[PDB]
């Protein structure tokens, strides 16, 4: 009984920083419970933590909530429209770029 898409660890979704800045988010699948979020946060306090992947200047942050869904986007960066001066939003960019639902999948790892 799962929705329309599917979920991934990778989880190619758009972060909103402010207003120009917006950062690749990707969901761990991490509780913070013991399995909350496989019912309904109205039971107890399902809480799915995510960690981004770190960039040229920043690095990647953990926080934990329900989804965060309404300040985060589903879909994926244009790259060129994202593309001025932002040194931590190129890093970001390529991350977005290989976090498509099949990362460390068809490529070998380390």
């Amino acid at each position: 009984m799962l929705q329309e898409r599917v979920f991934h660890i990778n989880d190619r979704v758009w972060l909103k920083t402010g207003a120009n800045t917006w950062w690749p988010a990707k969901v761990t699948s991490v509780t913070g419970v013991e399995g909350v979020d496989g019912r309904s946060s109205e039971t107890g306090t399902s809480t799915v933590t995510v960690l981004t992947y770190p960039g040229t200047q920043n690095k990647a942050t953990y926080k934990n909530v329900d989804s965060h869904s309404s300040a985060i986007t589903f879909f994926e960066p244009s790259s060129e429209k994202a593309v001025t001066a932002n040194e931590d939003l190129l890093q970001a960019i390529r991350n977005a770029e290989e976090d498509k639902e099949s990362n460390a999948l068809r490529f070998e790892p380390t």
